[PDB]
């Protein structure tokens, strides 16, 4: 099948602008990059949105969480919660 | 254009996980940033991604180019490359 998203969006995040000839080429070359991770052909405003925020979300994870998150190649920002309150939930019962 | 989409743009990206009581709520809060960001209200989905390009394109800048890019407001990848071309040409 085709690259996994998260392959899409780190080359989306790891173009560097010495790769391209200039900024007009840059851009054109990001835009394209965007599209094959966000993939607006396929996704809603709303499912756009969301893979925004989860990117942003695991960003700002603590390290260890931040792996455990990874490792579950979440979709959404929901999976990505829900992961971290399955352990929450553990601890508790 | 406008100095203000670049505000709730740093808000977003600014939130830290320990302003939030926990990972719910965090997200949650997220969500409400991205959408003050991205205005999808308003915006198309074509519009929205220009926002997301112009963000990366703005970060990957060399330190001064970015600065002065910034400082001009682009609203989008087009509007930023111009902002780039006119400086070249008041340097040359
Ligand atoms: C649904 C995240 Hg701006
Ligand atoms: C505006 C193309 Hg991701
Ligand atoms: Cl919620
Ligand atoms: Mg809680």
């Amino acid at each position: 099948g085709s690259p996994d998203p998260e392959i899409f969006r780190q080359r989306f995040r790891q173009f560097g602008y010495q790769d391209s000839p200039g900024p007009r080429e840059a851009v054109s070359q990001l835009r394209e990059l965007c599209r094959l991770w966000l993939r607006p052909e396929t996704h809603t405003k709303e499912q756009i949105l969301e893979l925004v925020v989860l990117e942003q979300f695991v960003a700002i994870l603590p390290k260890e969480l931040q792996t455990w998150v990874r490792d579950h190649h979440p979709e959404n920002g929901e999976e990505a919660v829900t992961v971290l309150e399955d352990l929450e939930s553990e601890l508790d019962d």
